[PDB]
């Protein structure tokens, strides 16, 4: 048996525009995702946020999942523009409504809410006064945050600045496929530099303002292998937590980030590295796949390698988590850690027994739990594990066709079916551990 620490935090994970749908609902502003998923072309399917899982309406129902399956932790997002519509500024009570009961039936329930301040859906308005491009940015985040701490502070506890800046500035800004859809790699190092100076501005007003909580920052990471036999080192260096966290803890960007990006950085950047070193007090670590890695005239390109894959066409290379669990506590130390995400996409039928039959999810998560398991025992302060996701929901430019949930979402009815996965994984949770 693979038994966990006492008080170990299994979590599901959700986010605000990938569930909610109604956006516009009760005062909401318009959010990025919202004007870049009903542009043509954006999205798989022409696919939009509008209507998602209905979670706007079906809240309880899936809290009482959350309850039902005994998971301990829910890890779930605010939509800035539902708080305050135009970015800064007015706040909208009945968005504030809206949270405050969900927070409060999961602390009636015994569920502990992990809250993502900033999951992707960027206030519209803000948009258009540049976003994550201007350094004004950090005034609006810092502004935003402190209405939070202050309307659910004394309730939340457990706070995340920002899910994956990374993805946000160069998925958003220089691939163009996430919202606002740009292809400029100097805004986009210009929104990397934001995000750390508007985290900063965040952890900050937190300290003043919520004295008994935590707040953390979570990253996307991939475990990248070389081809051959240092492009490897550049990937982690970039894709993974160093980008952020050596701003963080040690002042400045990785040094291969430097050697490829220091002409799209603002020009005296260093002078906000005081201020980005802001303590934190977890990093929130997302983990899904593997990648094999050569160098190639960014100077990098992935090499297929034959492995299983997941609907997405994700490598499945479970010893990626031990890794990167590993490789954070060599080289940053923090204190506490957490996988904020871990899942996979399968090509989920319900059967004609009316079930989920998902044993390639099982096998999924049970490989990856047992890796964690492994950095736990060699060290690893790793506090809790989140999957990825509580429900099948949005997946951004893919639309509704991947399918991440452990419990089933009927689009045509919002009917929930619980998958094996789901099940499974109640059973973990009871156990505190693999059998
Ligand atoms: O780092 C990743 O690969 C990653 C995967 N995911 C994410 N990041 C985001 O945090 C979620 O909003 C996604 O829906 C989820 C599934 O694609």
């Amino acid at each position: 048996v693979k038994k966990f620490p006492e008080g170990f935090l299994w979590g599901v994970a959700t986010a605000s525009y990938q569930i909610e749908g109604s956006p516009l609902a009760d005062g909401a502003g318009m959010s990025i995702w919202h004007t870049f998923s009903h542009t043509p072309g954006n999205v798989k399917n022409g696919d939009t946020g509008d209507v998602a899982c209905d979670h706007y309406n079906r809240w309880k129902e899936d809290i009482e999942i959350i309850e039902k399956l005994g998971v301990k932790a829910y890890r779930f997002s605010i939509s800035w523009p539902r708080i305050l519509p135009e970015g800064t500024g007015r706040v909208n009570q009945k968005g504030l409504d809206f949270y405050n009961r969900i927070i409060d039936t999961l602390l009636e329930k015994g569920i502990t809410p992990f809250v993502t301040i900033y999951h992707w859906d960027l206030p519209f308005a803000l948009q258009l006064k540049g976003g994550w491009a201007n350094r004004e940015i950090a005034d609006w985040f810092a502004e935003y945050s402190r209405v939070l701490f202050e309307n659910f502070g004394d309730r939340v506890k457990n706070w995340i600045t920002l899910n994956e800046p990374w993805v946000v500035a160069i998925v958003g800004h220089l691939y163009g496929v996430h919202a606002p859809g740009m292809r400029d790699i100097y805004v986009a190092f210009r929104a990397v530099h934001n995000l750390l100076r508007a985290h900063a501005r965040a952890v900050k007003v937190f300290r003043e303002t919520v004295k008994d909580g935590k707040i953390g920052i979570v990253f996307n990471n991939g475990y990248f292998e070389p081809a051959s036999e240092r492009a490897v080192r550049f990937m982690h260096q970039f894709n993974n937590y160093p980008l952020f966290l050596n701003p963080i803890y040690r002042g400045d960007y990785p040094e291969l980030v430097l050697e490829f990006a220091r002409e799209y950085l603002p020009e005296n950047y260093k002078d906000d590295m005081s201020e980005i070193q802001e303590k934190i007090d977890f990093v929130g670590l997302n983990y899904y796949s593997g990648h094999l890695v050569k160098f190639d005239p960014a100077k990098v390109s992935f090499v297929e390698r034959d492995l299983p894959k997941t609907a997405m066409g994700w490598e499945i290379v479970p010893e990626g988590i031990y890794w990167i669990l590993k490789k954070v506590k060599e080289e940053y130390n923090p204190p506490e850690v957490y996988i904020t995400e871990n899942g996979a996409a399968f090509d989920d039928v319900v059967s004609e027994d009316g079930r989920v039959h998902d044993q390639n999810r099982i096998d999924y998560l049970k490989a990856h739990i047992g890796q964690a398991w492994k950095a736990i025992q060699e060290g690893v302060p790793l506090k809790g594990y989140f999957v990825w996701s509580l429900l099948d929901n949005f997946e951004w430019a893919e639309g509704y066709s991947k399918r991440f949930g452990i419990v089933y979402v009927d689009y045509s009815t919002q009917k929930r079916i619980v998958k094996d996965s789901g099940y499974w994984y109640s059973n973990v949770v009871k156990n505190n551990g693999l059998e």
